[PDB]
């Protein structure tokens, strides 16, 4: 929702 949405996050989010 706030990081995920984020390039540097959605590594981490693995979506």
């Amino acid at each position: 929702q706030g990081c995920c949405t984020d390039p540097r996050c959605r590594y981490q989010c693995y979506k």
